């Protein structure tokens, strides 16, 4: 009765699950000590100057790493604010999370449309928010005195979604002194020890015994000394949870769904930050973030192209989710409640896009027998001419109504006429579905 | 001086030591914590259905694998007898070994014509019957407060048995939490951690500065990340104690004999129970075990082919051996005490094994120029036939009482003329012996 | 900004420091607790018979391997001394180093001419002299109470002298019960472990945070099962402080400096004591050590083949450095400060050595233009003949005064007159200068 062996020939035996393949959206938690000071300089996305990105860093989570950089505008604020006998393990005993209520999250990312939640159970600065008994440096002993990603998992499975994990295998700067200036530091500032390769075992093991998560998601990669025990570690979560699940950040031959930071035949996942961090930040305000209108153009790209969506959403270390992330989240939910049918249980179509003569850029999702045709934004004009695109037969119809529409090929085009009544009656999205 | 290097062409020149070869017959001892409930479900021996195997598992030192088996039998068991709240861990406070005499068994031992004794100083439930300094979970600290491997170890000597030591290698319960429900699990439901490759080649060297075994006998396999440091651990073995051994479930390249658990040009030993398990087994009755005819022609059996007998003995968790296998053992060295020296230092002929007319098997052993002919039983009868052997001259004789036989060749057969007043003094076994 | 990465290939680029290359001179510190008891057999130097060297180590550091072999001299005079109740570890409670002044010592290595300074931060025995985190058992924690690495590397770099760090990284008797009796003992007595690796490691590392060493010296090999986390330390190192440099003493493909201990394109350097062991040796007089002209007579001729010498002091327990070697050291400094100039910031010639007819040896150094001829000895004679050597032009000059001197090439030999007002003027060594 156990099925999966411990070797990499064996292991792709276990593809994706459905489950997450037709969830489309989850909601990532990156929540620490970090969080307390919760600040790091806005500076951009990914492709800022890599030469200063360390230097000038704009993910709060990496506050300590920033601190141990003296140059940095991240160790004025920490002297200014806190003096410089304040050391970052510290945070833990700030970090109370006396605000904190887990159903409530729950809630927010039920009515956001998100489908499954992986919260940072421990990050790169080592503190771990359950009650592991290989660290004292742990929700449980320090701070907030509970066991948050314990508290977290029957909250988020009381209220339907499924609950995976965020762990930091790569980096833990626990077991390092010198801080990550360039990229290259990354090559040799690391653990290195045996001693770590059995730390991170032990501890996804005891993640995996205590909380059975849907989702293994694990960050910068597997320490070298440890990668042939995730054969082992890999069967054994299988055997255990068939359905579970597991990212491409391991470094090694398995994995489940590719991550991207930036038509495939195979499934990944697109995850960022509503704002330019993971961690809070409070230096960001609404032009460092998304809006309700691009988080919705994102999602629906991304599931054209056969993604799902990881959105970050940063809480305070009180334990409260700030009210600029709580609105999107909302926003997102109130057009997936609108247009969910649309993108939940879809596949991807023979195109991924397409476009008006206008420059509306439109997006397929396909279920069965049904297509649907996404437009990122709503045309003010009846008649649309989509470029480079024919359909045969069948009946096109306006999908929030249901009614008939007119259309016709004309030469590489097809040509559709959508009354105004129809279009304002739309959100963010002119949504369509053929036959 | 020191002559064996830590490599496995040099480890070769080990050759099995003569005493080892010359002793024939060894006790085994599986004593522990699980001594205590001392059960199991008698099923059967090895080649019993092995998909239910581990769930209706007969080997009671299995106690806690099959109690974490919530199905199982033992689990029943195990929550009627001590309630649910009462961890297996739980036992080395209610093993106390109060009526434990270590000179009281090695006396037995050598009554039995036992010639080398090894008790598991460590099985598959990580406790450790010495004060090892490597964990806590061990008989010096917990329930008898002494140091079992030792005293034992003293009383052995004393009564001029060698002593070798059994410790499991490959497995720890210590370090998983998941039970073996297939043979499939054992792949890996291991511990798996180079802190336990360290663990185990610490808590061997630790026996053998300590008591300087006879013989290590490991037990399912050695952890692979260890591997390499046995033939370290081997080359110093060797070189503080020449005439030391090691059996072959390490899974490396070199052994001083094979092992089985159900004419070879090696040496190995046969290991089984006096009854069905290894472990102290309530249920067990003279149903469940051998009887000392039947362990008197195993013996004789395995001698012939050119191995030893390593016989199990289960002890209570209070240090007593149930009357059932004393009596057994007893029996087994009353015919050792009267046909020793056609078992003790003997080596194999040009066949193990003949058949008589009758039905009656045979039995071989060599000793220089005296052959020993060991019939499995007693024919009733004067004339007996020996199937397929001839004898071109020299005197045949009544190996308990010396008197000369006639005997000739018939076509492929030979006709011995026993006469009933010498075969009515044998017991369980007519011998003879040729020239 | 960070040059270098953790491969071999990567690591090659980075060759020996100027600034060692021109020191020509070093002092290495063999003090521990080792130190208190301060005795060996002083039987000889390498190449002894090395059948009987460790069971007469005359290296007293080695103290403890010959305590533990009970043949030994060492431990007759042991349980004579300090009774066989007193284990090896109690000696770090005796070593209270009361009358230790770092400054005293630093000033006496610059006073001897030394321009560097290597303690043994950690030996055989496995006793730390800096408080470190990873072992109790050291300087701060016992005797001494004091981080004597530290204390030493102030008072070194405040009398101008570079600091480096010798740490044993290949024994440590910490993690071993039996003594080396033959030298094949090495190849499998050792700590073995996964976790001694690490130890190593996470130690090494330590010093370089706590103290950013000029030099790593490590003895006795790099354990096996943690070679590969050199390159990855080496880098760090590197990347820290790329003037720092590392010895050749690792077993692994990286090393600025080859290591000698009985004209090559490398630079490399030649490791003795004053007397024959590297420990404090009550046992040893004037007999067992080199005068002050030997020293000279050495360091020139290392020096001149292109290598430095690292001259050993082994204090007291006391902290006190013992007037036979003190008086050496100054000795060697009074000729460095008269002849420096034909030592410091040298380079090899187009040849190392020559000699006269009268069998005097000579010695070649060399500074852009300047050839200095360093006669190991003073010649009793105005008129002095080299062996095989011409000079085609140019002025030949007595090194000390500056005064030209008449010289002729006849045949093979060179002819140079030097009156015996210049020849009475020069101490151990007549120097000479070309052009
Ligand atoms: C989710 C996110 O992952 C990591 O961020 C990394 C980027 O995604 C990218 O892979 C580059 C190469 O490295 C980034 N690390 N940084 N800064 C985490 O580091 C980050 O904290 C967050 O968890
Ligand atoms: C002596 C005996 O050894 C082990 O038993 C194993 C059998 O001998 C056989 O090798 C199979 C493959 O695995 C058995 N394990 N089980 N159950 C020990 O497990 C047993 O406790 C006893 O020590
Ligand atoms: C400096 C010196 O190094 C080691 O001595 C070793 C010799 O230099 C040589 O390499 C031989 C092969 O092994 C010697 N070891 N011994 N005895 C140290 O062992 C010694 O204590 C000292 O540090």
């Amino acid at each position: 009765k156990p099925r999966y062996k411990p070797d990499w020939e064996s292991l792709r035996e276990h593809t994706v699950p459905k489950w997450f393949d037709k969830a489309k959206f989850g909601i990532f938690i990156h929540w620490g000590i970090y969080s307390v000071p919760g600040w790091a300089t806005p500076t951009g996305e990914l492709g800022v100057p890599m030469d200063a990105w360390f230097f000038q860093n704009p993910y709060a989570e990496w506050y300590e790493n920033s601190l141990r950089i003296k140059e940095s505008p991240t160790w004025e604020y920490h002297v200014k604010t806190y003096g410089e006998n304040f050391e970052y393990e510290k945070f833990a005993d700030l970090f109370t999370a006396e605000k904190w209520d887990p159903q409530e999250w729950a809630d927010l990312f039920k009515k956001a449309g998100a489908k499954y939640v992986i919260p940072t159970t421990k990050h790169h600065d080592g503190f771990c928010l359950w009650g592991t008994k290989y660290t004292d440096f742990n929700s449980v002993k320090r701070g907030p005195k509970r066991d948050l990603v314990g508290d977290l998992a029957k909250a988020v499975r009381e209220a339907g979604l499924r609950f995976g994990v965020y762990y930091s295998g790569g980096l833990d700067w626990r077991f390092t002194t010198e801080p990550i200036r360039y990229p290259e530091d990354l090559s040799y500032i690391r653990p290195n020890t045996y001693e770590y390769a059995d730390y991170a075992y032990k501890q996804v093991m005891e993640l995996v015994d205590l909380y059975l998560p849907d989702v293994l998601w694990n960050g910068m990669g597997w320490p070298e000394k440890g990668k042939e025990d995730l054969k082992y570690l890999f069967a054994y979560y299988y055997n255990k949870h068939p359905e579970g699940s597991v990212n491409d950040r391991w470094g090694v031959p398995h994995w489940d769904f590719k991550t991207a930071e930036y038509l495939p035949g195979y499934k990944w996942e697109f995850t960022r930050g509503i704002g330019l961090s993971f961690g809070y930040n409070r230096n960001e305000g609404p032009e460092h973030m998304l809006s309700v209108e691009q988080l919705v153009y994102t999602l629906v790209d991304v599931v054209s192209k056969g993604g799902n969506l990881l959105l970050n959403v940063g809480p305070k270390g009180d334990g409260t989710i700030p009210d600029l992330q709580k609105e999107r989240l909302l926003g997102l939910g109130e057009w997936l409640r609108k247009y969910g049918d649309a993108i939940y249980g879809t596949s991807v179509w023979e195109r991924c896009c397409a476009k008006t003569e206008d420059g509306t850029e439109i997006r397929f999702t396909r279920k069965c027998n049904r297509i649907f045709v996404i437009f990122l934004g709503i045309p003010t004009g009846e008649k649309i001419v989509i470029e480079d695109l024919n359909l045969s037969a069948g009946t096109v119809r306006h999908f929030l109504t249901g009614e008939r529409l007119s259309f016709k090929n004309v030469g590489k085009n097809l040509e559709i006429t959508v009354p105004k009544k129809l279009l304002e009656t739309d959100s963010i999205t002119l949504v369509l579905e053929a036959v």
